[PDB]
């Protein structure tokens, strides 16, 4: 079983956390976004999302970097920084991910995610968990690198 907690989309950008813990490698992140018919966001896509209301208190991959979007300063979320905070120094390699779906609405979309449209055949029960608790499950796989499995 894999549980994927997903946020609202902001100009197509959303956050995904796997199994309630920082647990996604950079290769898994890319695979996960693809399974959502999405891509790792660019910095510019993130910046537009943050301008529309997107913030989290989680490190996650984008294309090229690990970031936290911050609107309000909070001392335990990117050490009180605002903006798209870029992680500079870390020993470790596993984070959450962000994803970008170009077909999402242009502003804030807090409707539930109901589908992992490009997951492939496989043995895993994958459950999408929305913040309101609504869940969607399917049997499949999305990880293409053996080292991530
Ligand atoms: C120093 C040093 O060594 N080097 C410097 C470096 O320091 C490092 O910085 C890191 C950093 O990023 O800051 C540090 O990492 C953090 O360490 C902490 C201690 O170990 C960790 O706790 C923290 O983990 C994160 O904790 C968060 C937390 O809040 O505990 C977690 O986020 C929460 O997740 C919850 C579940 O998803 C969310 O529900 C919650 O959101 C809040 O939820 C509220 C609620 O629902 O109750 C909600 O309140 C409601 O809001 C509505 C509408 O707004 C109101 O109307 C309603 O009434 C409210 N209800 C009420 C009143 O109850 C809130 O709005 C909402 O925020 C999440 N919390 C937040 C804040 O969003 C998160 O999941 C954990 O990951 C670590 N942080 C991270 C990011 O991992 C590290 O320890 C440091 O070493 C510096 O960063 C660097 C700077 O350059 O410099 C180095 O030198």
């Amino acid at each position: 079983q894999i549980d994927l907690n997903v946020t609202c989309r902001y100009a197509g950008v959303f956050h995904v956390e796997k199994n309630g813990r920082y647990s996604i490698s950079r290769t898994e992140a890319a695979d996960l976004c693809q399974a959502f018919n999405s891509t790792l966001p660019t910095m510019d896509q993130m910046k537009l999302a943050l301008s529309k209301g997107f913030e989290t208190c989680r490190y996650g991959f984008i294309e090229g970097n690990v970031v936290i979007p911050r609107i309000h300063p909070n001392a335990i979320c990117a050490a009180n920084h605002t903006g798209v905070y870029i992680l500079v120094t870390s020993n470790t390699s596993h984070y959450d991910t962000y994803c970008f779906n170009a077909s999402a609405p242009p502003e804030e979309d807090c409707t539930s995610v109901t589908d992992l449209p490009n997951s492939f055949d496989g043995p895993v029960t994958i459950t999408i968990v929305n913040r309101d608790g609504t869940r969607y499950s399917k049997k499949g796989e999305y990880r293409t690198h053996q080292e991530d499995i």
